[PDB]
């Protein structure tokens, strides 16, 4: 009966898809084919090429760890790695391991239907090409379709209108009046990078957020060669940590030291740089205790009032949140608002009501004349990338229907009613550095598929109770955190990378409890 085109089909050629291809094809000798709409590997690092695109984690850790030779060969130019260098790195990964011969570029996957009779997947591209594979590996990433601001007359603007997710080449800023909507991580990076290049910059800020310096500096040859000399212990620290950012994750309570010592600890992380460092290397209860969280707020607020000299602009930049989850990272964001060519518009108190052929109009009637409008307004949720595909498992239920109230899964990798489908960097996963999470899930999925090939089972599916057990574990951990109060279905597992690896290890050791292994 079953002919089958491949043993596994992968959707995505980013960090998750490239390692899924390497592990399944070369270490388990399976017949694999990967698909991506992009013309080249990279994932978000191919799509997102906006000004100032920079990694949150340091260069020596935002990479693969499974190729020891690649680690020694790796270019560590600056403390953090820019978008063109991440793209070049992932291209080198594809070059060394001969990955492109099994990737079909310029090809979008329209639908994936599970055949309960033969226990494989019917995958159809957007160009009506049909492939069959026993297993479906979905490496879609954490971000979905670009989120545009719903503003009356947005289609009327005659100037340049760019979304940061679709940043075109050859964009020039000199002599232009530019506006930026959005002050998230992407907006902060764009604003800091282009303020000195434009004639005038207007920042349309709906919600001011906390941001700490990133401290991106050049890495000397002694800085680099010494990292590669201790790379084995560095990665052992990652697997033994909660975030995988190479931090000395603190257990010290914030209010257990004096105000003078508390200031020294915050200042030390402020000088070194890093958003996760300021939160989790300083003290161990910043995300848990309200009094601790407020202390971290007041340090950044004090830094804002000192950097921007106009106290009324500093007031507009100061977040009104009672509690603060994650701060952003910047390379001179607050210094930008001291410039003569930068205007900050509080769009919560003075909302945008309309934009015309040459301007953005706020509620006060002021027409902000612009030659270019940049929308750094974010994306849809992680489950959007899945609901954007026509995925149907048992009985024909679509992932649109099964996740109509939000995403749920088992260990962040398996979905009930969708057998032989394994998610890489999917929802309900851990909150940590992405490459360590991706590597952890790809190795776990590959070991289960190899365990399947030897024990002659052809269908793997997580039970409904195992998924609901995972939702309880995530909610039990998250409700101990202030992350629930500030900005049912639980989107993230918050136990850390080490405890997440403990969770999935107990499953693989206990004969994959919660999963249903059908023999043939
Ligand atoms: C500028 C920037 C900096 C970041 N820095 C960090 C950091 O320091 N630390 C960290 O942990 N995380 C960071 N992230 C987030 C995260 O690490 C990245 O998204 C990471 O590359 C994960 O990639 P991925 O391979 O899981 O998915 P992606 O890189 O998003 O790859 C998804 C791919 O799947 C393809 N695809 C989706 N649907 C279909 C379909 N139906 N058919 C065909 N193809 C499809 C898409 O074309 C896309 O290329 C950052 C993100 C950005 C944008
Ligand atoms: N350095 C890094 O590691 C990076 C990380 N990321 C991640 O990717 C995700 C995407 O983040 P971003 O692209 O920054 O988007 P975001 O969702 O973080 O920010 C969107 C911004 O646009 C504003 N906005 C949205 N709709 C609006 C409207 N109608 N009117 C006015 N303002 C509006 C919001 O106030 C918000 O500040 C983030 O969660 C982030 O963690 C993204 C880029 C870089």
């Amino acid at each position: 009966t079953q002919k089958m085109d491949f043993d596994a089909i992968i959707i995505g050629a980013g960090f998750g898809g490239l390692y899924s291809l390497k592990k399944l094809r070369d270490d388990f000798n399976l017949k694999v084919r990967a698909f991506d709409r992009a013309t080249e590997v990279g994932g978000t690092w191919f799509w997102n090429q906006y000004p100032g695109a920079l990694s949150d984690s340091e260069t020596h850790l935002y990479c693969y760890s499974w190729d020891k030779e690649l680690l020694q060969e790796m270019e560590i130019k600056r403390k953090y790695i820019s978008q063109p260098d991440v793209l070049a790195y992932l291209k080198r990964v594809a070059d060394k391991h001969d990955l492109r011969k099994d990737i079909q570029f310029e090809t979008g996957i329209r639908s994936a239907y599970f055949d309960e009779e033969n226990s494989f997947w019917n995958v159809t591209t957007e160009n009506d090409e049909k492939f069959t594979a026993r297993f479906l590996i979905t490496a879609l990433g954490p971000l979905s379709s670009p989120n545009w601001p719903i503003i009356k007359g947005i289609e009327t603007f005659k100037g340049e209108l760019h979304h940061t997710s679709r940043w075109p080449k050859d964009v020039t800023f000199s002599g232009k009046r530019v506006g930026v909507i959005g002050t998230g991580s992407t907006g902060v990076q764009v604003i800091t990078a282009i303020a000195s290049q434009v004639k005038h910059l207007t920042v349309f800020q709906r919600s001011a957020q906390y941001s700490v310096p990133i401290g991106n500096v050049v890495m000397s040859e002694t800085d680099v060669a010494k990292i590669k000399e201790n790379y084995d212990q560095i990665w052992e620290n990652v697997w033994n940590s909660a975030l995988g950012y190479g931090l000395n994750e603190s257990t010290l309570p914030t209010m257990s030291v004096s105000a003078e010592e508390r200031d020294k600890i915050f200042e030390k992380a402020w000088q070194e740089g890093g958003g996760f460092r300021f939160m989790f290397e300083t003290f161990g209860d910043i995300a848990v205790d309200e009094t601790a969280n407020i202390e971290a707020q007041n340090f950044i607020k004090k830094k804002i009032s000192e950097i921007v000299k106009d106290p009324f602009v500093a007031k507009k930049l100061t977040p009104t949140d009672l509690y603060a989850c994650r701060p952003l990272c910047d390379s001179g964001y607050y210094e930008i608002f001291n410039r003569d060519n930068v205007s900050l518009e509080d769009v919560k108190a003075n909302p945008i009501v309309e934009i015309k052929e040459d301007c953005v109009v706020t509620a006060d009637g002021v027409e902000h004349k612009l030659d270019m409008l940049i929308c750094a307004t974010g994306f849809d949720a992680v489950d959007g990338s899945y609901k954007r595909i026509d995925i149907r498992g048992k009985d024909g239920i679509s992932i649109k229907d099964h996740w109509k109230d939000g995403p749920n899964s088992y260990l962040g990798m398996m979905v009930s009613n969708f057998p032989n489908m394994f998610m890489v960097f999917g929802p309900n996963g851990p909150l940590a550095n992405s490459p360590p999470i991706i590597e952890t899930q790809v190795r776990w999925i590959a070991d289960l598929i190899g365990y399947a090939e030897d024990h002659q089972i052809n269908q793997i599916e997580a039970t409904k109770d195992a998924v609901d057990n995972w939702t309880n574990t995530c909610s039990d951990i998250a409700n101990k955190t202030l992350f629930a109060k500030a900005k049912n279905t639980v989107y993230l597992y918050m136990g850390g990378l080490k405890e997440y690896r403990n969770q999935i290890s107990e499953v693989s050791n206990n004969n994959y409890k919660g999963c249903l292994l059908k023999q043939s």
